[PDB]
Order: structure tokens, then sequence, then C-alpha cells
């Protein structure tokens, strides 16, 4: 049988309190969690994202001294990092953001303005979400153009890397590419082919798009650059994933897919794409096979999933 | 060289209030405007068109008990000569508008919850204009699908036609098909199709929707029927047009094109297509071939024209 999927971007909030983690509560080098205040303040950014929903303008916050700070030590060090770190695409976008939509280090950029930025620019839209969704539920919203993303912040006490998807990541990592018409194209791609796809092939793509998506590299030229979201959120691993310490081998689907990864350290291994545009290409091609008794179709003014066969 | 054309939906603002008219102001038959009183709540109407700005929710406005007298009257006739007169399409979707659209004798729908109803349906939005536009610019309109309506409502002298698009007629003739799936997407395509085309090109296409989707007549089975907006909104024409006294021609835009009409009388001629289906592929397939230096595509999730070549 199929499992169940949203038709309507409306469909969406059935699930949008389903959150999950990387299980790095009771890790030792994440004091973070253990933190009662920082505790106190996750739990307000919860409160925000359960009590959201559809069509509603994202609630504006105040966000904390210790929280600008950090936001202002990420955006600072990964700018400079950028200049020789990042992907050409990344690169030339992200200019606009800083001055269309407010990306700068003395001002953490409200979702709701981020938000209004990208539908302008590709249709896509944020939807707050109190953390971490099910790799299903995350590929399903991007069928809609929808990007469920968080609205807190790392721990001030290692913005170099966290375990979880915070606003740097999701503002610094994933939204930039989701400003750029054929990436945002490529996405809603992938999730279409998602909707009610047996769990085995979720996983296996999931899988794909943890090695592409979240922490791919690709060579422009002569060079290897990061385009990876995960990479391009935490100075910490964008450094040491062109340095000489992990591990890089050519991007293969029918190995990466079987290949495993860490999700609460950096990455002892990467997948070097021929190319930025041929990642795409592979990840996408991928999608296309993925098995299920019907095909989809979505109508972008009604915004609706078509069902077919 | 090619006439400007809006490119953007926020774009069409530009011309929003270039208002015209069927020139009966000066007509003794039709005393509705020499009417002092009724002059001054129809510039109340227009203020409002001229003040609104694309994106904005359409104002509510509260109608006169003889405006209210006026809708019911219009309303109820109607209604009773859809059962025999109206074609099969719009008379399957009418019961919609009824029960989730507040269409009722007793009440004029807000055009705010009628465009909010339409984007569900088809993506169309109302957008509130002080009167009739040229046929450029309300082509141009349905190219992002967006549809100009009047706010204001025929003089209650004459409910029975008026040489005007009134309230009646935008929601009465033209709301029901623009919730239709197919049909929306016919009208937004020859909108598309009008963008930037040379005015020679424009009018024949005007001419050709007047004798369709305005006053078009069709034959479903072994009977005629009325499908045309202005013939849907007016008792009095709709009674007219399936009777003996018209003269009614077979649907060929060869000599429909070139075809004369009246602007403030019952027209004294029709054309009957084979069927309401083929009266769209004839349109849809003439509007193909007007010719223009470019191809536009439209990009619904950015809402933007692409020119091309
Ligand atoms: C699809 C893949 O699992 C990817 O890592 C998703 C999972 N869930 C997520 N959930 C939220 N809120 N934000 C993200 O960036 C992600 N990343
Ligand atoms: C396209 C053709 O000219 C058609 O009769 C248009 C013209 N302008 C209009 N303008 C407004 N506001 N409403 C209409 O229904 C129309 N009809
Ligand atoms: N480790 C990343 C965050 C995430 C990457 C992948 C999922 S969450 C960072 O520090 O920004
Ligand atoms: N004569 C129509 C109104 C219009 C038809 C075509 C343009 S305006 C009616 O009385 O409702
Ligand atoms: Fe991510
Ligand atoms: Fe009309």
């Amino acid at each position: 049988t199929v499992p169940w999927f949203p038709r309507t971007i409306q469909e969406l909030d059935r699930f949008a309190n389903q959150i999950l983690s990387y299980g790095a509560e009771l890790d030792a080098d994440h004091p973070g969690f253990k933190d009662p205040v920082y505790r106190a303040r996750r739990k307000q950014f919860a409160d925000i994202a359960y009590n959201y929903r559809h069509g509603q303008p994202i609630p504006r916050v105040e966000y904390m001294e210790e929280e600008k700070k950090t936001w202002g030590t990420v955006f600072k060090t990964l700018k400079s990092l950028y200049k020789t770190h990042a992907c050409y695409e990344y690169n030339h976008i992200f200019p606009l953001l800083e001055k269309y939509c407010g990306f700068h280090e003395d001002n953490i950029p409200q979702l709701e303005d981020v938000s209004q930025f990208l539908q302008t620019c590709t249709g896509f839209r944020l939807r707050p979400v109190a953390g971490l969704l099910s790799s299903r539920d995350f590929l399903g919203g991007l069928a809609f153009r929808v990007f469920h993303c968080t609205q807190y912040i790392r721990h001030g006490s290692k913005p170099m890397y966290t375990p979880e998807p915070d606003i740097c990541h999701e503002l610094l990592g994933h939204v930039p590419l989701f400003s750029d018409r054929s990436f945002a194209q490529f996405s809603q791609e992938i999730g279409l082919a998602s909707l009610g796809a047996p769990d085995e092939y979720i996983e296996k793509l999931a899988t794909i798009y943890w090695f592409t998506v979240e922490f791919g590299l690709c060579k422009q030229g002569d060079s290897i650059k990061a385009y990876g979201a995960g990479l391009l959120s935490s100075f910490g691993e964008l450094q040491y994933c062109l340095s000489e310490k992990p591990k890089l081998l050519p991007l293969e689907l029918e190995k990466t897919a079987i290949q495993n990864y860490t999700v609460t350290e950096f990455q002892p291994l990467y997948y070097v794409a021929e190319s930025f545009n041929d990642a795409k290409e592979k990840v996408r091609n991928f999608a296309a096979t993925i098995p299920r008794p019907f095909s989809v179709r979505y109508d972008p003014y009604t915004q609706r999933i078509e069902v077919l066969d």
C-alpha cells in the first residue's frame, strides 16, 4: 500500500509538529543542549512553530545578545571562507541576499522577510518548524516549493559547528540555492518523486541527498568547491572539507547510496561531483527511477497534487 | 516596434486606471447614467479601484437597498433561465458557487471572497477596476490569470440589460467559467498570445472573443445553449438569443473575425459553435497564429513573463 502523502499545501500542517533529532542531547561533546537557559529559549521557538498554520505570516522574533553575537561570528567567518571555498553558483547569489534580503553580520534575518524574498525569486516559501523533520516530510515539502525552516540559533559556545539544522544552516546553507531558478526546480522535482514512495527508496534518496545537497563537493575548473548546505553553514567543517583530513571519492550514486555517514561529527568522507550541474542531473535521474503505482502532477495555480495512473 | 506589455503581475497596475466605455452616456435609452445619485454612487466604486494596488485585499462594500434589489431580481431571473438556456459546463459549476462562494439572491458577493475562491479553483484572482478596460489590457491581464472586475451594479431601472460590464456581468457571466480548470487555461493562453501583439491582431482577437466568450452560442446534443458571458448576465438578451428574433450563423473565424457587432443593444446576430469545446479550440488555434518577433513564457511560481527569441 502507498503511504499517506500531502496533496495540498495546507495538508503539510499534518506533520509539521513531528520533530526528531540527530540524537546528540546526551552527548558530552555538545553541552549546548544541557543548558537550561538555552532549553527554555528553544522551547519558545518551538511553540511558535507549533501554533503556526499554513498561509499565516511567520512571527517576528527579537533575538538575544548571545544569539546575535553567534550569528555575527558565524556570518563573518563564513563570508570570508566562501570567497575561496564555496562554488561559483553560491557566490554569485549570496551578494543578492545581502543587498535585497538583509543578510548582514549585524542582523539576523527574519524568516517572514526571507520567505517573501524567496517567493519572488523562485516561488519557494518558508514554513517555520520546531526542529528536524523526517526525510519523507522534508522532501514532501519541497514538492510544493515549501522549505520547512527552523528559527532558533545554535548554542553560542560552539559556533563553528552544530549537529542540528539551526537558523544559520537554514539561511546560509539552504536559502541561497533555493533562490536559484534551476536549483529550485531541481528541488521540487525530487520532492515530487518522493511523494508516497516506499521508505526503502526514501531513505536511499535521503542518503544521496546527504552526500550532495547537504555535504557535496564539486570541481569547477581545476579546483574543488563546496556546495553542500551543511558545509556552507559550518565554518568548522567548511575548512575541513577541503583539507587533507577527509577522504574524497568520485560521486557514484550506486556506491554513494549505500555509503554510511555521521550526523553528529564532521564527515569522514565526501563525494566529489564532476560539476555542480552534473550533481543535480545525477540526483534528478535517480529520483525519476523511484517506483510507485502512480504518477504525480503539481498544479502551481491551485497548489495541489494530481495523482494519475 | 513592439508595444509595451506587463511582464510582472505588479506591472498590471500601470494601466489599471485607464477606463473606457461603450459610449451610452448620451443615450436616451439608458437614463441610468444621467442619474446624479447613481453617478455619485459610481464615483465611490471608482475611487476604490483607483486607490487599489496589486496584492492588497479588495475592499468590502455595503450595498444600498436599490442595488441589493437589483442583484436579487437579476440573480433570481437568470437562475430560472439557466436551467433551459445555459450550456452544460456553466450549469455544472454554478451550484458550487452558490454553496462555496455565497452566490445567492439575497446577498451580493464581495469580490475579496470571490477572488479567494477563484484562486483555490484555478489560480485566478480579481483586480477591481473603475470600469471597462481596453481589449489589450483586459486580455493582457488574463495572461497572469488576473480578471479585472468591476464592483458597481447596473442602474435599478433596467435590470434586464446594461451596455456596461457591471458586477452582475462580471460575477454571473465571467466568474463561473474562470473557476473551470480547462476554461482558465484557455483564457490565460489567449492572454499570453496577445502580449505585445500589433493592434490589428488585438482588435481581431477582440472581435472573435466577442462572438465566443462574450456572446457565443453552442449546440450540445440536438439543442442550442448560450455560453457567452454577456448572455449569461442579461436575462433580457438571454431570452432573446434563443428566440426567433436574432440571426444565427455557424462559427467560422474567417467570417466571424470581420463581422461587425453592437455594444449598446442586443446582438442582431450570433455565431453557433459545434460545441463548447470546439469554440475554445478554434479561438485557441487562432490566437496561436498572432505574429510577433518573440515568444513568451509565464512562470507561475514567480508570476513573471519571460520574453524569448
Ligand atoms: C532530506 C534530508 O534528510 C535532509 O537532511 C533534511 C531532513 N530534515 C530537515 N528538517 C528541517 N527542519 N530542516 C532541514 O534542513 C532538514 N534536512
Ligand atoms: C476582450 C474584450 O474586449 C472584452 O469585451 C473585455 C473588454 N474590457 C473589459 N473590462 C472590464 N473591466 N471587464 C470586462 O468584462 C471587459 N471585457
Ligand atoms: N552541521 C551543520 C548543520 C547541519 C548539517 C546537516 C544537517 S544539520 C552546521 O553546523 O551548520
Ligand atoms: N449586456 C451585458 C453586459 C456586457 C456584455 C458584454 C460586455 S458588458 C449585461 O447586461 O449583463
Ligand atoms: Fe540541511
Ligand atoms: Fe465581459
